[PDB]
This record gives structure tokens, sequence and C-alpha cells, in this order.
């Protein structure tokens, strides 16, 4: 068994998904190459590789897409990338045609999970609870059903890029306009406040096994809940996650306002260093960071 | 302009793809080249690219993917494959990589058009009409909360492959063991009967327009226009839908009329492209000849 990690990425991530790496790179129970996709899109393969590595960021790569990569010496590929050219499908869709088995969900469900419009439409035909939403689309005015304070994003892009919260609708213009400057597609959704954020993790394809539930606030493992409601976001997670059909993992986000719940996203690629969120609650479910590891690379061959 | 033609693929319609491939090529308003998939996953470059096409086949091929093409020397790509690694989102993300333009639908309206499962939840989130139904996965008791009949089917394949349909609720079992064959999840809609298989076609990104109403026939062929008395409704649905999924460059819509009812079945992002296929024709009725249609296909997938 030889696993091949992908790191770094072109989106904003970039450097956090090396920090995940070196995390990834100093447990896994398996002998790991890694491959490192610059921010300008290039790749760096072996000795420069874990040199980007050790820099915590790499500028420049040296081979451009499609890499002259070894793929026969690899049964199971990480794609440790987060958000587009990450999570979104399209590294995914490489693997597939590449006939490598890889970590994490497929096309369909990277693509879909990534999608905060189309996942939200998916999540709400299938009775999980999320806020109240409106898609708007580049070139088409807005029709907000409901009264502001908003909430605008870019459907498919992430690391907050393009977000601004609207007080009024007289700013609702300007927002979609920044937003449209990351996507052709934007959610319109209802501010909650005040709110509370809690993070629970997912293992397994498509019936996996949840973590326990965790708050941001630093991040409080486990969440300081009453035990209907952990019980709830365990639940309204594992439903998600089965309807999208995400295979081995996700980092469940939700919003909890007036005592309600809310799921605001999946994270199929999330945060992966030894002190991350997904990695801490499994770690307080029992299961130890190697250990979790090795049960990705199990699940990717199954 | 240069444009990239690949047509093939390892799907079962591969002989189809080239077919549709050989009608594009003749008509193509722009200097294009062809590269083929064969049945084995390896390419085929160049002359033998074409001389596969002559075959009408290409069993066997010489470059496993990915590829050593000159990718630099086109502007838009235009992938004819159908199914799997065809229009399930694949071949789209790899050209996402290589930063290459292409023509039809991206990523994640590929891979949710493909499944009838999780398309039809969103459009009747959207409030587009679909046959009552539910999922079924491999490893879970079915539970449908209605009676029969009803058709059972795989929810992410190609040519209708493995669909049945049942009478007596104890042959459910067997349909999806038949469905789960192709699949590892499964459909199970309330039939409908008797029925009419209608069809729009729709070009353009997010915001198209319709083709007229064609309507579909088998003999012991597509009735364009349709006897129908609702046109417009097909093609208001289909736009709707069209937008929601946030469709590009193209789509053939299918619809079931039944008892004066219309339900939208499902979106093909890359429909046969043969000068008499289902939907050249659809639009050829619309005004749009089919190099036309090319041209402005080709275009689309620059905006
Ligand atoms: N509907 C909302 N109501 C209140 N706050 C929100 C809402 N949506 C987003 N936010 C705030 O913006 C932040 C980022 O939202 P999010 O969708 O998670 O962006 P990203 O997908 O990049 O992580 C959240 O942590 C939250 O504080
Ligand atoms: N709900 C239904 N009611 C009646 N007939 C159906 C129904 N679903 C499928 N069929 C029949 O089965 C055939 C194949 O189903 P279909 O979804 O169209 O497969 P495909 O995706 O290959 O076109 C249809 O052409 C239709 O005649």
């Amino acid at each position: 068994m030889r696993v091949l990690l992908i790191a770094g990425g072109v989106s904003p991530e970039h450097e956090v998904s090396l920090l995940s790496a070196e995390g990834v790179l100093r447990h896994i129970p398996f002998p790991t190459d890694l491959a490192v996709i610059a921010q300008d899109g290039r790749w760096l393969l072996g000795e420069k590789a874990l040199t980007a590595l050790e820099a915590k960021a790499a500028p420049e790569g040296e081979h451009p897409f499609p890499p002259p990569l070894s793929w026969e010496r690899y049964d199971v590929v990480f794609p440790l990338l987060h958000g587009r050219f990450g999570e979104d499908g399209t590294v995914q869709g490489f693997l597939e045609l590449l006939g490598k088995p890889y970590v994490g969900a497929g096309v369909a469900a990277s693509a879909l999970c990534m999608d905060k419009d189309l996942s939200k439409r998916v999540l709400a035909q299938a009775g999980v609870p999320v806020v109240p939403w409106v898609a708007v689309r580049k070139g088409e005015p807005p029709v907000v059903p409901f009264d502001p304070p908003f909430f605008v994003k870019p459907a498919n892009t992430g690391s907050s890029v393009g977000i601004s919260r609207v007080e009024r609708f007289q700013d609702l213009e300007a927002a979609l306009a920044l937003a449209f400057r990351y996507d052709e597609k934007a959610v319109v959704e209802k501010a909650l406040s005040p709110v509370r954020e809690l993070e629970v993790g997912v293992l397994g394809n498509v019936f996996g096994e949840a973590s326990p539930v965790g708050e941001v606030r630093e991040l409080l493992i486990p969440a300081p809940l009453d035990p209907g409601t952990q019980e709830t976001v365990q639940e309204l997670a594992l439903k998600a996650y089965k309807v999208l059909g995400v295979r081995g993992m996700a980092r469940v986000d939700f919003f909890l306002a007036e005592g309600e719940l809310y799921l605001n996203e999946l994270n199929t690629i999330p945060g992966f260093t030894p002190t991350s969120m997904y990695p801490r609650l499994f770690e307080a479910g029992g299961v130890a960071y190697p250990e979790l590891l090795r049960r990705l690379v199990e699940l990717a061959l199954t």
C-alpha cells in the first residue's frame, strides 16, 4: 500500500492545505509520497514538493497540468485540497479517469456539497432544515421573499470570499456584484442573529457514523448542548450525508438560533491538521489520528 | 478557431458517440480535429482517430489517459461522450483543470442531471412536476409510500439499462436487484399509464431558448411537431428546470404526458448529434439549421 497525498491548490486555503498535509504525512500509517499543486496551478514532485511543504506555501510550480507523475506507483490518492479545484469534484473527476481509488466524496457529492444553492435545494426537499434563501443568477434581477438582514455569498467559491452581510435592500445590488465577481450564481439567505456555530464530523461511505458535536466560538469539544439538540445534530448530519451520497468523510456545519437548527454546509475535505476540528472531534469519539487516516484509506478501497 | 472533438467512450453508447461525431464533423463550421477514446479506455489521436471513426468502433486504443495531446492548439473542446465518463462530469472536471473551454454542461449540472434521484429532488423542490418516487440504496430495506404499479431503475446509468415495470409488490426485490446491477442506488416511481413521451431541446447558458416540442413514437421516431393541444407549458418547464440546474450549452429535456398532466423525466446534457437525432431535428424545425446549431454551441462554450 503506497499513498499519494496531493496538497496546496490554487484556492485561498492553499497554506492551510499544506499545514494539513504536514499533519497527515507524519501520522499516516502507510508509505506516502507528497505531490504539491502550487498557487499558479503547476505541480511540484518529490523533493521540490517536500521543500515547498517546509516553506508552508508554494507560489510557483514546476510541471503544468497534467503532471508527469508515476500514478501506477500508488494504490490510493488522498486529495487534501480545499475549495475550488479541490472539493468541487474536478480533481476527483480526473482521478476517476485515471482509474485511481481515492479518499473522500466522489464527483457528484463533491460538486453538490460545494454548491450552496443546489445542496440546500436537495436538503430542503429531504426535510433537513436550512436557512430561508433564494438563488440569484448573474444577469437576472433578484427577487427576495423575506426581509433583510441577509448574508450574500457566491454559490460555488468558499473561504468566505465574496461574502457580505446586507442590512438594507439598498445595499443588495452591490453585495451581489461582489459575489458575482467569483461566481455566476449567488445565494441570498436570512441572516441569523444571534447565532451559534456547531460542527460535527461524519465518517463512512453513504451510511456513516457521527463524531461528538463541537462548537466554534476556540473550539469547544464537546459543545455545551442539551441532550436532545446534540442528538438532532448528529441525526441531521447523517441524513444529509446519506441523501447526498457522500463517501469517506465530511464535517457538517450547523447554525443554532432561537433553539432552531439549520444545516449550513457539508465540507467534504475539512482541515486535517492534528488540531483541526474534524480530527479532534473523532479523537473525542475514540478514533485516534493515525487510525482515522487508516480508515479513510480503507474506505477509499470500498 | 480550432475545435477538438472527443468521441467514443468506455460506455455502451461508444458506437453511437462515434455516429453523432461523424455528423458533427460533416458540418462543423470550424477547423476541427477528432480524438477517440477506445472501449478499453486508451485514446486514439490523429489519423488513427479518423480511421477508428471509419470502422464505426474502436475496441482498443493507443494512449492511456491522460493522452499526449496538444491541448494548446484548441480553443474549444466538444465532448461527444455518453453516460459514464461522458456526461457524469468526469471528463468535464478534467477539462476544467486543463483550463480548456468546452461545450455543454459543467461538472455539477452534468453529475446532477445524470442522477435521476438527485435531479428529481432539485426539480420537485423548485416546483417542477415530477413522477412521485423514492430512492432505494443497496443495504436498506425498500419503503415505498405508494402502491404499484411502478417503474424501478438505476439512478445513474445510460440507455435505459436495468429498468423494469413492477405490478406485484412481491416483484420489487427482483427489480431492485436488477437495478443494483448498474448502480448502488435506485429509483422507484409511480408507473404512468397510458403515457406519451415528449421532448424539447434547449440551447444557451442557464437561460436558454426552447425548440418546438416533439413526441416520441416507437414502431412495432419523433413527431415534430407533437400533436398537443401544452407545447408552451412544456417549453416553460424545460427552461425553468434548465435554469435551476444551471445547465450550459445544451440539453434535451424529456417529459411524460399522462391524464393531461406533464412530468419532467430527465435532462440529457449530451444528446445524440447525428443530423437525424432528436436534438438537431427539433431545433431544425425551430429555424436553427444544423451547421448554425453547432456554431452557436461552440461559441457558447466561450461565454
Ligand atoms: N445565514 C447566516 N446567518 C448568520 N450568519 C451567517 C449566515 N451565513 C453565513 N454566516 C456567517 O458567515 C460565515 C461563513 O459562512 P460560510 O457559508 O461557512 O462561508 P464558507 O462556505 O466560506 O465557510 C459563518 O461562519 C457565519 O458566521
Ligand atoms: N413513471 C413512468 N411511467 C410510465 N412509464 C415509464 C415511467 N418511467 C419510465 N417509463 C418507461 O420506461 C422507459 C425508460 O425510462 P427512462 O427514464 O426514459 O430511461 P432513459 O433515461 O434511458 O430514457 C421510458 O421510455 C418509458 O416508456
